């Protein structure tokens, strides 16, 4: 049941990432969060500004027309491990369905996200993201 | 005198066991329910020790007058230890493996996140995530 | 809190000043006799500030042709500060620069060593060694 | 005069490296020394074991064709900077003359080596190498 | 401090070259100056006319010339009372298309002390890469 | 007899010593602090005599029956000697080396500038600048 709560928090974080909602994202992450990810080109980054960069990219007005963002994140075969009462490790395959050149594309990545039970709530502390060929 | 130094040394001990081909020590250091992301798992989450034991027990040709000793060294570049609650430790680092191929040195790099749990007065490896860097 | 922490903060100040194109701040933080290894020096050791002033004073096409404000962020991956005596600090790290090329973000990575001297009641950058990774 | 001492020590260190004399090399370095170099493939390494690896390689059998290695390190245009009483920064272009396939070749690298004065001697604390090409 | 004078004079000469100021350049050079350089395509050139050629090329009116010369790792050698040899790597930062480019050249420049001041008598330029 | 002619003779003597591989005479003629630009220095200024001693002391042992005595000749095409004060000479020329490659003769050309200092009644080589034409 606790594992289900951590899974809900993880899916909530993923939807916040897909929406570009940086405030929700930052509210879910500890300011000392550690991260391996492809954008970090092989190095361990600490903090939130590195991702705030990607949330605040300069795009600004587009032509309204009829297209709107269409992105969906799916946690393929999730695995929750409880290490003590205050720690949870969520390991899964992140499947991101996105639109490129008017066509759908499914991106896959191995993701390990560590959550700490701080001040009543689960908070993300560490992420390891690796792309699969 | 710190628990973070202890888990760091324990992780280095695990890497030494891996480099030595000592599967008995590796198995004594890992929980039988250990989960693993690694390149050999070709994009999937594997559980258990048999998948890793496969690589310790590969059929090798007996040694000849060649270079009768493996020259392998693992280095934890810029380690980071995080204590998550009373029973968990997360060790994140860049694994640098110096090995010999065709009589020449080669340095392999990988992003590694290893999770340890405090069980029975020791630290046991429960989850690993390996990523090759181009 | 700590001298090493202060030197690290000064290095982050210098990097943000570089990202913002503020040459006056940059020169305020650098010794006039500063030495430098960097790719722009094409394999030689350069001395002085004019060599770096060159890249701050490059002529540019007319600003704001429906173009956004510069979106650049420097991050010191795994910083290491070494105090060598009272008045010397060596800050070694991996500089990760997130910038915009065309419409997409790109992260550039360099190995950076920056040597700072405590003179006249302030930390001043005196040496730099930069090497591109990829 | 002090700069002359540090320069002589740096040349002695390079000679030790060229000779495969790991003992002298290690006695000249601080055990916590930091290093950027190509063999570290874009990361900062600490300690001497990473470098000890290269002194302790599995030796190939001698076949009397080139019994003595012909290698020489040259510090092209050295520059010494005194940063306080106990620090010296030695920057130079390391030119290694080696023999490849019976013909000589000159390899060049940018080198920054930091030395600390402990008691009345100099020890190596930090190195930064970058191949020039 | 004599080496400082010769280095300052060489830097002044290089800035004159970068600025296209042939008058200052010529006033700093001995009229019998000898020269090895790429533009000499493998021959030893004597005099100032050969170099004057490049200051007086025909151009068009129509950004701004952004060029900077740096003497990387200079080396001054006093050979007797009247001679100085300045060896260095000339790093020229120029702009091609919209991008900066650093050109490197091995430069040896010989100077002679004649009463008051140093004058340039011999130069050797080699392109590295 | 002129002093410039004497320095020219000393320079031809040095080139002969280089062609013969006689490192001892070469070292006698050169100041221990001599500076050098040359292709083998891959675009840098080297100081001292060890850098050049490296090429006199390269490994080799038996003269094969396939090849005979070395046939090498250095020629100073259009020499120019310039006296800079009492004790300094600059010898500039095109070095033409006739050597044997395989079974055929070939002429290598290089732009050479050699500075000589008058110390204790003798001329010694103090600085060289060597560049290849083709």
């Amino acid at each position: 049941s606790a594992a289900a709560e951590v899974l809900a928090r993880n899916q909530e974080l993923l939807t916040a990432i897909a929406a570009g909602n940086y405030e929700k994202y930052a509210t879910m992450c500890d300011p000392s969060m550690t991260c391996f990810e492809p954008e970090a080109v092989g190095h361990l980054v600490e903090g939130l500004d590195f991702h705030k960069y990607y949330f605040t990219m300069p795009s600004a007005p587009p032509a309204p027309d009829a297209p709107k963002p269409h992105v969906l994140n799916t946690m393929a075969s999730p695995h929750v491990r409880m290490v003590g009462d205050s720690c949870a490790v969520v390991s899964y395959i992140r499947l991101t369905q996105k639109m490129v050149n008017g066509a759908p594309v499914t991106v896959q990545a191995e993701e390990t996200r560590v959550w700490e039970k701080k001040d009543g709530g689960w908070i993300h502390v560490h992420m390891h993201r690796s792309l699969v060929k």
